[PDB]
């Protein structure tokens, strides 16, 4: 019936706007926490290399 | 932390090589100075025995 096809339309419009959130910060935090962990790891690498050669490794 | 166990290893290696000296001459000199003193003592014994018997003692 036409009234049924007037409520189908009235629910499609509702379920098409459910305040979809932006997933931008929630991922840049992950990127940042990857970089920070990587740096804290690289520090271990550097300080072990010094304890090998009494010198931090040359660049490149 | 792993870095602490990288410096413990770096100090154990240092304190395991401190140029340990050879104690060979420093003891053979003592042995020699014992033998020399003994001989200088035996000379007194011999020369007293002669002043007893007008003759140095027979061997063995």
């Amino acid at each position: 019936t036409l009234i049924e096809l007037l409520i189908v339309v009235a629910i499609i419009g509702i379920l098409a706007a459910i305040a979809i959130p932006q997933f931008s910060a929630y991922r840049v935090k992950a990127y940042n926490s990857a970089a920070s962990s990587d740096l804290r790891n690289l520090k271990t690498a550097l300080e072990s290399a010094f304890a090998d050669d009494q010198t931090y490794p040359p660049e490149s």
